[PDB]
């Protein structure tokens, strides 16, 4: 393939499997038919971030990196994109502060939702994306923090889905795993993605 | 609408006005029929941003903003996205270093394109995406430049386009404006949002 050929096969609403999510964005990946696929909104994915369904896009040529597969449906949830740009904050419906934060270690009262790490800060939410460097010899090394943007994850902690594992304090250890982790939701099978051709070079 | 009904809207391949970007993941979006959109893939957009042409997905509810347009084509330029993870760092095939940098400053020699603010060490792209916040008061600002993902922008790059803007050493604060700001393409008008649309939630 090449890069016009991907960029000119449908969009494709599909179970895709290797699913890769990138560590800044949050944005998820997955090649398939020597293609690099981006997941578009609305996806279901399942408890592990191995598999997801959606409508997934073709953004240009697959890149190297990546039990069975059967034909019955499969259980999962309905994941959220935590920086998705629903809610932006830095606004009047929105005013908690923009800019990200760093952290010189991971905090101590961080909890996971949907594989993914955030924060509370009386009511302001924060997910961590990954990490950033400051100044040469030393390098420092930083957590960020970045304000989620997404409604739809603050409807749910509005909801108090979040009781458990939002107002934590922490310590000893690392994140306080939320015993909500979205709404069911069953993924077609097997995905379209499955033959290793499709992950190999 | 609900938050139900606009993700229940088919997926819309128009232009689109008063489209705004998230400064940190630099996606685009716009409200249209009081739902959110979001552009996915590569978009075709004016000089100025104001408009774009793509496939949009709903992804929420309409979000606070803050004579006019005809019916022939309108000249843009086909954009591209620089963390869109066609060309990940810390790979076999992208050696960059994958960790984002925290600038004190604005750094020296930067270029604008597409209305990005670039760096550019040895073939090494790096992007601004924003202010990220440090120190219990006095509260320290630094200015992030992200690792470049995007294979379109290395490729424009490694031919050439950037001849006049990304290759300038010593001391520069202001950015050089490339002349190339992407590869020539019209717009279809008038945008489908262009009523005032643009008002109450």
């Amino acid at each position: 393939e090449t890069v016009e050929s991907c960029l000119a096969k449908p969009h494709t609403e599909n179970s895709f499997t290797n699913v890769w999510k990138d560590d800044k964005t949050l944005d998820r990946y997955a090649n398939y038919e020597g293609c690099l696929w981006n997941a578009t909104g609305v996806v279901v994915c399942t408890g592990d971030e191995t598999q997801c369904y959606g409508t997934w896009v073709p953004i240009g040529l697959a890149i190297p990196e990546n039990p069975e597969y059967g034909d019955t449906p499969i259980p999962g949830y309905t994941y959220i994109n935590p920086l998705d740009g629903t809610y932006p904050p830095g606004t009047e419906q929105n005013p908690a502060n923009p800019n990200p934060s760093l952290e010189e270690s991971q905090p101590l009262n961080t909890f996971m939702f949907q594989n993914n790490r955030f924060r509370n800060r009386q009511g302001a939410l924060t997910v961590y994306t990954g990490t950033v460097t400051q100044g040469t010899d030393p390098v420092k090394t930083y957590y960020q923090y970045t304000p989620v943007s997404s409604k739809a994850m603050y409807d749910a902690y509005w909801n108090g889905k979040f009781r458990d594992c939002a107002f934590h304090s922490g310590f000893n250890e690392d994140p306080f795993v939320c015993e909500y982790q979205g709404q069911s939701s069953d993924l077609p099978q097997p995905p379209v993605n499955a033959a290793a051709h499709h992950h190999h070079h």
